[PDB]
């Protein structure tokens, strides 16, 4: 029968007051002999009625899949509300209901860093830069690197490693042409997460 | 029934001479009320009898497991000899066979660099030393930090990041008293991969 997924908003859109954060309910292995399956929302068991959704063909092995995203409100993310979906269909034995919030815990902002290239590399026609983000809690976050205030094309994240002591470490890695490291340049790391002013910090380096 | 899984051998433990790769068939949902499986074992087709077997509970479900470590030849491995596992239980309407081997590809041996702390970090209680290994294929490595030769306590690795050439990167993250690292020390990175010269390099620095 068909199953169920619930899935959180991107941890950019819910810390970003500009984007749009969303809840995510998805329905896998509809059947076209039952493809009008309805998605109801709650908020703390408020029901809501905003969702969009939208059924999908999946190909790779001819079944349905049933999307249904729900805009949300910032604040009802990070205040730690339950976001419920109920899934109705005419060939399930009972509904299915999915739940999901914002885990508590502590908060600690990161610790931000940028790196030159080591000096061995430095004979290279390109160098690496590396962006070290450490001690910080939850493990949601986002890192890019930009050149010029404008994010960068080729530049690559390792995923968060819990440490010892609790708090979580990642790096962000920019390959760079030499010439352009040794000119002076703006290269900086931008990191958005629940622990910074403005949920937003940049570090650059010092020439 | 009963389903059956089957494992390489940890990547440190087949490029190291001094270790003890094992190739490990799991049978998980192994019932209580027929409970007595038998597991053979063949290299190449060839059936050897060294394999180490023991039945073991699973308090979160209450389910029985039975796992099945097979000692194995370190060249055996990495000359790509084909490890397999025929699983016999009575509630098994056929045998159930599992294969493995050592996947093909290219290799290309991990370059490796140490980087000091952020010199903004230097001031603090605390410091950051980054091996960073990039360049590799395939992805299985073994990194660890070292002082004076011993493995030192207080480092974690990034898990393996896949770069858009197809090679892979990854960095060890090792935090020293900044004492430490400012009075003479021998802080050195390892790292065990199939490119490298005995499968093993070291890198310090000061040099
Ligand atoms: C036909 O073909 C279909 C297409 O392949 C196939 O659909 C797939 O079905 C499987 C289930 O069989 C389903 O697997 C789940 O995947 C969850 C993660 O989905 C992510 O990421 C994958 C890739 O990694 C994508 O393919 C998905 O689209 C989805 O992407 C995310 O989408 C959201 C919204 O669109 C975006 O916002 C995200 O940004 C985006 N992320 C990424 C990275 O792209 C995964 O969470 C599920 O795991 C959980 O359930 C399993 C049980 O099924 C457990 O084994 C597992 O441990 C997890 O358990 C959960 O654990 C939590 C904490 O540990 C608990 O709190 C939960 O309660 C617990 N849940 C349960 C149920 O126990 C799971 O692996 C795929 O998502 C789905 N793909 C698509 C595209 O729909 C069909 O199955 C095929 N059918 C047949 C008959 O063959
Ligand atoms: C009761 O509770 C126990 C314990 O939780 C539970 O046992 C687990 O059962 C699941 C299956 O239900 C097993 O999942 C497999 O895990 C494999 C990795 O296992 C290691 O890592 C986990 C933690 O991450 C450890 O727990 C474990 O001990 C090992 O260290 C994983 O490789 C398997 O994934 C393969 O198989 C599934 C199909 O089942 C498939 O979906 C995957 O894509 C993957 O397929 C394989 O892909 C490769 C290509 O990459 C392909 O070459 C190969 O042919 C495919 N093989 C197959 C078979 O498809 C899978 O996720 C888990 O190991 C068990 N854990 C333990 C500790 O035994 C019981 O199931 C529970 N029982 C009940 C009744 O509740
Ligand atoms: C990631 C992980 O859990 N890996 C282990 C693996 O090391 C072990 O050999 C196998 C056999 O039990 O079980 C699994
Ligand atoms: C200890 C158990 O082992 C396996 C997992 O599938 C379970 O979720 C749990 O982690």
């Amino acid at each position: 029968g068909p199953s169920v997924f619930i899935f959180p908003p991107k941890i950019k859109d819910v810390l970003m007051i500009s984007l749009s954060p969303i809840v995510t309910c998805v329905v896998v292995d509809v059947s076209e002999d039952d493809p009008d399956v309805q998605i109801s929302w709650f908020v703390n068991n408020v029901e809501v009625h905003t969702a969009q959704t939208q059924t999908h063909r999946e190909d790779y092995n001819s079944t349905l899949r049933v999307v249904s995203a729900l805009p949300i409100q910032h604040q009802d993310w990070m205040s730690g509300k339950e976001f419920k979906c109920k899934v109705n269909n005419k060939d399930l034995p009972a509904p299915i209901e999915r739940t999901i919030s914002k885990p508590k815990g502590s908060v600690r902002a990161p610790q931000v860093y940028v790196l030159p290239p080591p000096e061995e590399e430095m004979t290279k026609k390109q160098v690496t830069l590396t962006c070290l983000v450490k001690d910080f809690m939850p493990e949601d976050i986002y890192v890019e690197w930009t050149n010029n205030g404008k994010t960068e094309l080729n530049y690559k994240n390792t995923e968060p490693v819990l440490k010892s002591d609790g708090s979580y470490f990642m790096y962000s890695k920019l390959r760079v042409e030499k010439k352009n490291w040794v000119e002076r340049n703006s290269y900086s790391c931008s990191v958005v997460h629940e622990g910074l002013h403005n949920h937003h910090t940049t570090e650059s380096f010092s020439r």
